[PDB]
């Protein structure tokens, strides 16, 4: 069945997007209406380098909520 949830792939185009603002507070949602996500680096991981940075374990994720998408 449709998963309803944002999938990794999303989320890696979405931390190629950010890299430059990315950071250890959470990022803004990764679009403006409907589902999208919020990421940030690890507390315990801000002093990795940024081309050192594990997807699984380096940075944290949650899913944020916008306002419904218009026509």
């Amino acid at each position: 069945y449709v998963e309803f949830e944002p999938s990794d792939k999303h989320i890696k185009e979405y931390l190629n997007k950010i890299q430059n603002s990315l950071s250890t507070e959470w990022s803004p949602c990764s679009v403006t209406c409907g589902n999208g996500i919020q990421v940030r680096i690890k507390p315990g991981s801000a002093n990795k380098p940024k081309d050192e940075l594990d997807y699984a374990n380096d940075i944290e994720k949650k899913i944020c909520k916008m306002e419904k998408c218009p026509h």
